[PDB]
Parts: structure tokens; C-alpha cells; sequence
């Protein structure tokens, strides 16, 4: 229906706004663009599904997310990729992991305060119905 297409448009507006707030935070700069294969040729052989905040913006616009749960699977994949690729005790690795965990916890906290649970339940029921 028209009403269902209006529900999914509101979902996209909400997701662009959360993603822009993460992307301007100086802590999360390393997560804003894909890894350059020239700089890190080993990256694409270790990490099977790369993900970053520029790709998440592109996926919102392509209508890839029908629920906030779909969207948070990609935020969780940005975080898990960083913990897998950078697992060592040295400071460079410990700083990337700390920032990855902060990206994940910040996205979950914005959504806890600002997403209405009945708006998410509506998105999930339209998705199920298709
Ligand atoms: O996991 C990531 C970020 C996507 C989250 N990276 C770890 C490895 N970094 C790197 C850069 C130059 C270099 F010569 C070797 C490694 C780039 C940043």
C-alpha cells in the first residue's frame, strides 16, 4: 500500500540521520570508507564481508533495509570485522577495538532512546507479510 511505502520512507530518514551522526564523530573516521586494497592487500583475504558507513548510506538509498534489526546487522558486522582483523595486545590494535566497541554501543544507545518500539514492530510485520 501507499501507507506501507510511507512507513519504509520514514525508516530510511531515521537511518540516514543515525548514520550521519556516527560518521561525523572523529573516533569513527577509520569506519567511514572501505579499506584501500593498495594499503592493505591482505584485508580482503581475511575479511570475507567488508562493511563501512559509506556502504551503509548507499544500502539505505537502494532500499536494502526494511527494519532497524536489518540495519543493526551491518553495524554489528563493521564492529566484528575490526575485532577479527585487529586482535593483538599492541596499542594500534587495542585503540581500533576500543573505537569499534564504541561505534556499536553508540548506535544501540541512539536507537534505544529514539526508535519507537511500535514503529519497529510495524516494519517487521510488513516485512513478514511480503
Ligand atoms: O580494520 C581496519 C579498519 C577498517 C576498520 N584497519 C586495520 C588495518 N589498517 C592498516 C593501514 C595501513 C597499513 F599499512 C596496514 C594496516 C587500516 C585500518
Amino acid at each position: 500500500s501507499m501507507q506501507e511505502e510511507d512507513t519504509f520512507r520514514e525508516l530510511r530518514i531515521f537511518l540516514r540521520n543515525v548514520t550521519h551522526r556516527l560518521a561525523i564523530d572523529k573516533r569513527f573516521r577509520v569506519f567511514t570508507k572501505p579499506v584501500d586494497p593498495d594499503e592493505v592487500p591482505d584485508y580482503r583475504t581475511v575479511i570475507k564481508e567488508p562493511m563501512d558507513l559509506s556502504s551503509v548510506i548507499s544500502k539505505i538509498d537502494l532500499h536494502k533495509y526494511l527494519t532497524v534489526k536489518d540495519y543493526l546487522r551491518d553495524i554489528d558486522l563493521i564492529c566484528s570485522n575490526a575485532l577479527e582483523y585487529n586482535p593483538d595486545r599492541d596499542p594500534g590494535d587495542r585503540l581500533i577495538r576500543h573505537r569499534a566497541c564504541a561505534l556499536r554501543d553508540t548506535a544501540y544507545a541512539i536507537i534505544k532512546e529514539e526508535l519507537d518500539e511500535d514503529f519497529e514492530q510495524l516494519c517487521e510485520e510488513i516485512q513478514e507479510s511480503r
